[PDB]
């Protein structure tokens, strides 16, 4: 905090939650107006739910001098330059680092003035998460037979925007459907794919070299869990692979 009366911003997002070095762009708002710069970059160097942010150097967001009041939003992760009227453009045609196209927005927090400069930003995950668990059915099949299982889902939409300023949901803009290989480690396979009304004609290929490269295909939609993708939640599915084929349970959870 400056020693010439100036008030900076005191952001926190209040074990894992974060890494050293993530970035977000904040927004200080007056109505719709941004009050100065807009998208100022602010970083965190502790991986604790409640951990603080920092200003880059020269991004220092000050409270108004006459302590009228002001709203705050942000934004993960932090781009140097967004589209034309603070719009993210998501892309999730490339999933690793999935870290990288892990879009969240921060919850409006409205009213804050220089006495009392702390904010609390509440992310959420404005996509959806796939976590795969593959197990062999132990007769016809063993874990080991399944070493390097490929996972990839169809007809998958890859191009998205949303405005960090306005939040809400990301919106999906229409394009050629796409095969999304998942990233894999072991018998682990996760995903970060848009939002869908419906899963419906979305299937699961999974490649088991073991079986001479044999490729298994389960419909999504079959799911009790995923008739539809719901932005900010984790579908969590165990795959039980045997010769005769693949079956899967399905949960989902608000991702976090
Ligand atoms: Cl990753």
């Amino acid at each position: 905090q400056p020693t010439d009366g100036r008030v900076a911003l005191e952001a926190t997002s209040g074990d894992k939650t974060w890494e050293a070095g993530d970035a977000i762009g904040i927004y200080m708002l007056n109505g719709d107006a941004t009050d100065g710069n807009g998208n100022r970059k602010y970083t965190t160097a502790q991986t604790a739910e409640n951990g603080s942010f920092t200003a880059a150097e020269g991004q220092t967001i000050y409270f108004p001098v006459d302590a009228s009041q002001r709203d705050f939003v942000a934004y993960y992760p932090y781009r140097e330059t967004l589209a034309d009227g603070n719009v993210y453009t998501v892309d999730v045609s490339v999933q690793t680092p999935q870290k990288d196209i892990d879009l969240m927005g921060a919850a409006k927090v409205e009213g804050k003035d220089k006495t009392d400069p702390k904010v609390a930003f509440v992310f959420t995950h404005k996509l959806v998460k796939l976590d795969i668990t593959i197990k062999a059915d132990g007769t016809s099949l063993t874990d080991a037979d399944l070493a390097g299982t490929t996972v990839s889902i169809s007809n998958q939409q890859t191009a998205a925007t949303y405005n960090v300023v306005t939040g809400g949901d990301a919106t999906v803009t229409t394009g050629t459907t796409k095969e999304i290989v998942l990233h894999t480690d072991g018998l682990k396979a996760e995903g970060i794919v848009l939002p869908a009304a419906s899963t419906a004609g979305m299937a699961l290929t999974f490649t088991v070299p073991g079986l001479e490269g044999q490729a298994f295909h389960w419909d999504v939609n079959s799911a009790a869990q995923s008739k539809a993708f719901v932005a900010g939640s984790k579908y969590l599915y165990t795959i039980t692979i045997s010769k005769a084929g693949v079956e899967v349970s399905s949960k989902v959870e608000d991702w976090t």
